[PDB]
């Protein structure tokens, strides 16, 4: 089997991407944030505290004839940005772009933190990291990809995120028309439950490539590119007036600037992030200071190849017995 679904930016900045997901019988369609940095499929629901719902579409398991309460099961997750959610668990039928999993754990939120409430466009998350990170207790549950894997034509999914435009998540096949050149594959460590890999270096604009190992995660659920302070400093040094602002919480730059590209290495291959992808707009409405899309990972504890980086590529998440990651230009 295969599946293919369009993923759409939630706003004019590409802060995140939503993909429609069918849950239950009859189908209830929710728009979920596919997140390769976590491993829980959770949704706003009829069980969510009413004051914590503000515009989201909810899953109502009582209206699904295939929903079953997973007795005694609870979940609770906290994300790197400080947001959180928690609740109970059902199993139900879940389909993405034509690909169906029966018995999928659907984690129904009883509580969500303010940042989720305040974002009416995201109805929940669909985790695509490794199932070892799944928070369901006392019996850990598998991700949608893990459940689908054996039925897929090939045990892979691909992320093709758009810049200010729709893109595609495919399951079970590689669309050879979706990228240019070849896909370069690189090793993955699953030791921390992530799609963790090592970039071979970087360049800023038309500058020379610096060969250096940068270990980090391919994370569709993080907006920005988080890299070591030395690298980030080297980038923003090429932008006149750019500085790290303690009050804003990162590098900012004059909105009148033309940003240089940023290149990252994947083995001997090179992925070029155009400068425009690094512009995240005014820090506050009407400001002429703009927020940067490349930020320091210091004090995160890990480098994160988030959407800023991933959207410059066609990305293969290869879930073979020994997982690997593939990157192509597009």
């Amino acid at each position: 089997s295969t599946g293919s679904a369009t993923t759409t930016p939630i706003d004019s900045l590409d802060d995140a991407y939503i993909t429609p997901v069918q849950i239950g019988t009859p189908a209830q369609t929710l728009n979920l944030d596919f997140d390769t940095g976590s491993s829980d499929l959770w949704v706003f629901s009829s069980e969510t505290t009413a004051s914590e719902v503000d515009g989201q579409t909810i899953y109502t398991p009582s209206k699904s004839t295939t929903a079953k309460l997973l007795s005694g099961a609870t979940w609770s997750i906290s994300y790197g940005d400080g947001s959180s959610s928690s609740g109970d668990v059902y199993t139900d039928t879940v389909s993405v772009g034509g690909l169906t999993v029966t018995g999928q754990a659907v984690e129904s939120a009883k509580k969500v933190s303010s940042s989720f409430t305040e974002d009416s466009t995201i109805d929940g998350l669909l985790g695509l990291a490794f199932s070892t990170l799944n928070t369901v207790s006392p019996t850990q549950q598998k991700t949608f990809f893990d459940n689908a894997k054996a039925s897929l034509d090939s045990p892979v999914f691909t992320a093709d995120l758009g810049y200010h435009a729709p893109g595609t998540y495919n399951f079970g096949f590689i669309d050879t028309t979706a990228y240019t050149g070849s896909i370069t594959y690189t090793a993955v460590s699953t030791k921390q439950g992530f799609w963790e890999w090592t970039s071979t270096g970087y360049a800023v604009g038309s500058g020379t490539f610096k060969s250096t190992s940068i270990d980090g995660i391919a994370d569709t659920g993080t907006t920005l590119l988080y890299l070591p302070a030395t690298v980030v400093s080297a980038y923003w040094a090429q932008v006149s007036g750019a500085k790290s602002s303690s009050s804003v919480g990162g590098y900012v730059f004059p909105c009148s600037a033309t940003l240089p590209s940023f290149t990252f290495g994947v083995g001997s291959a090179r992925i070029v992030i155009p400068g425009d992808y690094i512009d995240f707009g005014p820090i506050s409405t009407g400001s002429s200071s703009c927020f940067g899309g490349i930020q320091s990972s210091a004090g995160i504890g890990i480098n994160i190849f988030g959407d800023v980086a991933l959207k410059a590529a066609f990305v293969v998440f290869n879930g073979a017995t020994t997982p690997t990651l593939g990157f192509a230009s597009k």
